[PDB]
């Protein structure tokens, strides 16, 4: 460990990893501190859908940033693979947003006008995925709402960063950021470090730093419980989606299935009721999944915010301190765009101003 | 691995392990052959309740079960002395819950028994305050205890080993040959002579029956299970209802099961099966919703035409014995099964009702 | 989660769990906060030997260790009654082997002790025939037993819970604030007042010392371990030598360790470390070569400047107590640690030598 | 389960799976029986090196068949991915066959003349892999000795086969093959099945069937113990090889490390001495591996034969019965060629005759 770095990233989930990579690409002398292991928390629980077309939202700055981050994924695997040897495991099968009611059709067809989205009838869906529940009314088909394996996106980024010269310290919690001196300094159990810039990327645990730094931004965990099966019997290429729940086909023959929404619950292992409700929901979407062998079960804490958007930007009173946290259901999608934005801000480059405003810290 | 043994045991689940111990205890130069690892199959999937009181009619089967339940009395200490292995015995007891009047009536027929009592809703809820508030009371059975089946199995085999028995894991027996003055079996590592052969291969035993001119068939009844951590509530007694159960282990885990899928040979749980085990558990113990899941698993109960095991001699050849088909009660029945098979080999006198009830040629 | 507790315990390893039980036993309205899961850290990685006889000099530390070893006497039954959790106690005892004359000499200095005897090569090999044939004999210590540390931890916490203590997993404490008429701590889920705060955060305790104007430092000494299945040989006693050990569990597993890597904060084993644990084990028990590996793991021993824990009051503030830095002996010391912290809070009189040896301001 | 199939494959390792796929491609009504799960035995233990240039052998029929099977891998992933959704996880990093002595150099340079093999000096190796042991004398570099994940090759094949119409029955041991009737029939615990052709592909357990069928072909298990680490710190693209031991970099950042040779040992979990010796050997090849975190440990039974080559072909007295078993250290490499050969023989196509002879059952 050195005394000084030009930039310091606090937290080693996917968000922190992207930032570290993107700073090291700019040849900034960078260090990242992580409590446990890289990707060991909410990043590991994640399904890895790169879904910008959710929750079929309004067309705002949040959506453009999503579409943009989705674009940045196009050569990302190849880019990071060349430097890290780590494959992010990209699957380009696409997505069916299923409908089970007339009200479902109606709401989904409010997107048909986007060029990426077309509408399929009951018959047209089943032509492509015969095992989709027979009770469906049709589906929104999205070509670009693909997926990746979040753990490995995280490992590709951090490995790539190391190779570009970044310093990674696992098992090193940051206890405090200060704040007063000419330079910033951070305290660890292995002693202190000085920095020209500090990025807080500690997901749902980021409140500590906000408060240490005179800010009242709070985070609310929303726990999500998932499970996986082995699909040894059925063809399934497209991700099936309904009402925030999903069945995601992996390149291994596993299906990733989720998920519960449990606000205020900080626990990181599934309880019995959670898994039960996930299993019940999955069968309505793909009946054949009931005969599939269970593989793993797990949970993770989505980092919730008061308005549901992340905080990505400078401390309103100190340009040296940045935050990148609060990616609720979409931290995997947004990881590259978050990483690029943070890096550009630190380099004093000019950034999209709608994005700066949307994810600013001081939102009154 | 020798050329000859006095006795060969084929299969190292709880049953085969037991037989081998009783044989070794009698100074019979004994070998055991197991395809995989000791206890690695159905034995591993079992909850380990010693429940004889399962009513319906009190026949030969019932006596044998009660006799075996008695045999578990000093077993733990006995095997621990020889093996260093704890069978993890738990003396809490069992409540067989009632959810209807029909339930109450059927359970009250065991009342005459000394080991059984009826409890009312209010009396059950004093003892287990977290049992479902929908219960109409429960049959309490103080002596229907539980063990950890894997460790009973490991205890026995390690004991037999200390008594001289030779154990061969990763050694499938391919054929038993009956023709000559002595028996022999075939394995991939060579062929071994024997004076007695015991077939203890659980649901896979059919292979050998057929080889030896008998048409005895086994049907697997797959059972899926899960465990949760009970970190929050007191629960001393096993809860039971309609063949499902919640069993508190001395680790703080709860063992919960089980499905019943006949004709399925798969040994890992399906999603639908695990879903129904969770549904059922919640009806017995509502708080189970909020307990963190630990593990999920499955195994194959060895079913037979009439529900009863085959324990005894080949009707044409007293050198050959079978010990397979302990449906929902293989753990309970293992000590008595072991002692019976051993006694028969040794030509001792045995209960002739038990001999008749578990015989090979039935119709 | 309430606004106020009489006592708050920060950390749920074996130590914090113990403290919480003793506090709850005294009817103190008690809360415990743990970052992860109860016992999920160093406590989980510990072998669980109760070894006080570790010579060198017999000081205050030694008495305390012996006192704690006495406290384990009815503990298992005591905690089982309240919790339903078995601490998995094993009374086999320990051989501290000798491989040289230097070895013999150093070990023979404990001879005067009543709980200790010397055995010759031939006497050790009668008892444990598989111990290395290179031994020059061993110090036998009948009462240096072992437990399963995770379950001692779970036993205590579940007991405290049954006595009224409120437990909060997944709840890191971020700050202790000292300024006002009463203490408070800060958590992500809100802030809580307290009359006493106990810091029991193992190797991570430094955070709090600093916050509270004290410069006490912790150095982790990582220890890597493995387990094998002993399916083939008798082994009742623990084997010990030069801080490495082989411990037989009542499951049939052997627990083997350990490395000593100071300044390493990683909690999973490296390859080099596991290689050296295997090398060492084989020198003590050659047959271990042929035993199938089960698991490998690691944890961080909480080291201090002088090797001793800090157990006691903030020298400036009697509302604040510390219980951290039990280097190689946190499991052994947990009952006495729990009773000491509890007694201090309750203002009872305590051994003043022990109070002095484990005090916070040392130099 | 049906009464009759045109062909029946006994055993569901990689060999059996390839055969099932290749028969189903020819639209033969096919069934495969497996005791446990697909790929659950020796196929799962395997490293997945597709190495034809071992043990730097003589240039014979065995070698050509290997080179050929290696060629068949070129579009195999894409071929099977289109039908199964399962990625075989192909890595094209290549191989260094390291030398630690003058005798090592000498023996390795007996291959320089092959166009696929060039020689690197100590310096040239370290230029590419700085972490290779400094005690090396140089290395044979092989561009095409790539690798795959054997479990998934096996799953891709079996899934592809199902889609082509094949019937897969896991948890169904074959008890007996007979033999006498007009048609062949096999006995399972779920009852009997008739077949026009029977393929024995039961790896190291195949002796049973040879003997049931009047043949004395024996198999000797050679147990192999392996472990994996996480390489989070070091660049490593090339497989390192020395004296039958190996460090294989996976696309996940794991390194696969092996292996012991234990003849006559039928056990399928590592013992302590085995793993110790694997760890000791690995450090001499890549010193930095000693600081790497352990992940998994496992073992498998190589299916040995009297002469070290497999048996791939017809029963010398019955054209309806075939065997494909005894791929010692190279079943993953040879899986496609074995599958193609068996299928062609069953279809009475004309096959390479040197290959037929080399792997014939009756080798006196
Ligand atoms: C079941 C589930 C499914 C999901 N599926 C998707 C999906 O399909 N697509 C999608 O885009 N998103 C998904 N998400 C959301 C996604 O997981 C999150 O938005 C994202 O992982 C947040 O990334 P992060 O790096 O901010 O958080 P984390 O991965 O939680 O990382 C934060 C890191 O900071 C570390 N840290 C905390 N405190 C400190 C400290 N004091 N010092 C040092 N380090 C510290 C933590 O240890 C942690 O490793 C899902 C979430 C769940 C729960
Ligand atoms: C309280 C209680 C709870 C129970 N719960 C369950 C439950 O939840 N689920 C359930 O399924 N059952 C349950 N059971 C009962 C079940 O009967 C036992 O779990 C099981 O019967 C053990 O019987 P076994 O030793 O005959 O079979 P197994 O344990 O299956 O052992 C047979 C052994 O034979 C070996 N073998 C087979 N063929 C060969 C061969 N050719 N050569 C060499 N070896 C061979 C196999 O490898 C296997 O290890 C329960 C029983 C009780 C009493
Ligand atoms: C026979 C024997 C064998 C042993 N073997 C080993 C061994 O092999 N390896 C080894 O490493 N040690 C070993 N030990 C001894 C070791 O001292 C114990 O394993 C350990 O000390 C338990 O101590 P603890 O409860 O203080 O720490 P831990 O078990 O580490 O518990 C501290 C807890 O505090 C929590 N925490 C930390 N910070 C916060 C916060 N800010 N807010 C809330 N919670 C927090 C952590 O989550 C952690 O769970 C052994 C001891 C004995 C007696
Ligand atoms: C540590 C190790 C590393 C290796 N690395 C490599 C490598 O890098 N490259 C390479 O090319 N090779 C490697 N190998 C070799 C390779 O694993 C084998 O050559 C290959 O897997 C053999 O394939 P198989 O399908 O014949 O055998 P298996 O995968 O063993 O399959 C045989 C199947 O038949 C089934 N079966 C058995 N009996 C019956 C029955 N009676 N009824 C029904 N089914 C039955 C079994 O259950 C099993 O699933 C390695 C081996 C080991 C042990």
């Amino acid at each position: 460990m050195k005394r000084h770095y030009e930039a310091v990233v606090i937290g080693g989930g996917i968000i922190g990893s992207a930032i570290a990579y993107y700073l090291a690409k700019e040849n900034k002398n960078t260090a990242l501190f992580e409590s446990g292991t890289m990707g060991g928390r909410t990043t590991s629980a994640a399904a890895g859908m790169l879904s910008a077309h959710r929750e079929c939202e309004e067309r705002d700055a949040f959506f453009d940033f999503a579409m943009h981050s989705q674009r940045l994924y196009k050569g990302l695997g190849e880019e990071l693979y060349a430097l890290s040897g780590v494959d992010i495991r990209q699957h380009n099968g696409g997505m069916f947003k299923l409908a089970f009611s007339e009200e479902d059709v109606l709401q989904l067809r409010q997107m048909d006008d986007l060029d990426s989205v077309s509408w399929y009838s009951k018959e047209e869906v089943l032509e492509k995925e015969p095992y989709a529940s027979g009770d469906i009314f049709g589906a929104s088909f999205i070509q670009d709402d693909v997926h990746v394996e979040p753990y490995f996106v995280c490992k590709a980024y951090v490995k790539a960063a190391k190779m570009l010269g970044a310093e990674i310290f696992e098992h090193t919690p940051v206890l405090h950021v200060e704040r007063d001196g000419e330079a910033l300094f951070i305290k660890t159990p292995s002693g202190d470090v000085w920095a020209n810039h500090v990025v807080v990327a500690s997901g749902v645990w980021s409140g500590m730093f906000f408060k240490q730094l005179g800010l009242n931004n709070a985070f609310l965990p929303v726990k999500g419980e998932c499970l996986s099966v082995w699909n040894d019997d059925i063809p399934l290429t497209k991700t099936l989606y309904h009402d925030a729940c999903y069945i995601v086909p992996r390149k291994s023959g596993r299906l990733v299935v989720g998920a519960t929404m449990k606000p205020g619950d900080w626990s990181e292992t599934p309880d019995l009721g959670g898994l039960e409700s996930v299993m019940k929901k999955a069968k309505t979407m793909l009946p054949a999944i009931q005969n599939m062998k269970v593989d793993r079960f797990w949970a993770g804490l989505r980092p919730g915010t008061k308005d549901g958007k992340p905080y990505i930007g400078r401390h309103p009173e100190d340009s040296r301190i940045l935050f990148a946290a609060g990616h609720f259901r979409n931290g995997i999608l947004l990881a590259p765009a978050t990483g690029a934005l943070i890096s550009d801000l630190i380099m004093n480059k000019e950034v999209n101003q709608d994005w700066l405003h949307a994810f600013r810290i001081d939102r009154k």
